[PDB]
């Protein structure tokens, strides 16, 4: 039963974490931007639309980080190793977690209050990195994950004692084993194992993100934003 506590505990963490509604979500497809709104967009200014994106994404991370120290354990992992989850997985998750905000049928994501497609983003000159970012949560989408199977999948995302930098590996690694048991025992409560060799190759999501924060990394750098750090030991680290 400590394990369907464990499922519970993740799915209740993320349902306070989630962000955004998947009901809300789903009502809105049919609410998306016109032509004069794209071309709105389009012609803004390479450093406002940078501006816009890096506040969305710095609040989306926020959103995982308080996700984790929800997890059960996290918060008694020694600090420097809550940073090295985090720092490799915090993005990685959020880039999981587009796929609910993201419309396979016209290949749309919802950004500020509206459906649009990637050409949205052409001022920010990232259309090769952008596309590949659709480009996964389009195949994310194909397993039409359920909001628990998303929950247990972004905790095993985080929680991964393979990360380079571990000081405790052995506690990481009791609470990714409790985890990797609770999402395969959720997963044939439900008759969904199916999702197992569907998910996407775990050196895909690295090299994804990895992408992703480099571009983040050099426009922090040409034009920083700053905000107030959720986790000021991770913040510290890749905003100074
Ligand atoms: O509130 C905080 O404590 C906090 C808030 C955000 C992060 C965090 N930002 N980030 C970025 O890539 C990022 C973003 Cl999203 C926007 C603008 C600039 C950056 C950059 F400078 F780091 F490149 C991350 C990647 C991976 C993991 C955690 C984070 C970390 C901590
Ligand atoms: C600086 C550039 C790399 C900007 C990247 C452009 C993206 C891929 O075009 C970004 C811009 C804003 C991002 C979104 C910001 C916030 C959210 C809410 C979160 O719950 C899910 C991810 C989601 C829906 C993000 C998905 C990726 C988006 C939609």
């Amino acid at each position: 039963t400590e394990i369907e506590h464990l499922v519970q505990s993740v799915c209740k963490s993320y349902r306070e974490t989630c962000q955004l509604r998947l009901e809300d979500l789903l009502r809105q497809r049919s609410n998306i931007f016109s032509r004069e709104e794209v071309t709105g967009y389009q012609r803004k200014s390479m450093w406002e639309m940078w501006e816009r994106c890096a506040h969305h994404l710095t609040e989306a991370i926020q959103y995982v980080v308080e996700f984790a120290k929800r997890l059960s354990g996290f918060m008694e992992l020694c600090q420097n190793d809550q940073i090295v989850l985090l720092k490799a997985g915090a993005m990685e998750v959020v880039l999981v977690r587009m796929c609910r905000a993201y419309n396979a049928d016209n290949r749309t994501v919802f950004f500020e209050g509206k459906y649009g497609g990637m050409e949205l983003f052409r001022a920010l000159g990232c259309s090769e990195l952008i596309s590949s970012i659709f480009d996964f949560s389009h195949s994310l989408s194909a397993l039409h994950f359920s909001e628990d199977e998303i929950a247990l999948y972004t905790a095993l995302v985080l929680i991964n004692a393979h990360r380079p930098g571990l000081q405790e590996k052995r506690k990481v690694e009791q609470l990714q084993y409790n985890l990797e048991l609770a999402f395969h025992h959720h997963l044939h409560k439900t008759h969904r194992q199916s999702i197992l060799a569907k998910l996407p190759p775990k050196g895909k999501l690295r090299s994804l993100c990895s992408q992703h924060v480099e571009r983040l990394q050099i426009f922090q750098h040409l034009h920083p934003i700053v905000v107030q750090a959720a986790f000021p030991p991770l913040y510290k680290e890749l905003f100074s």
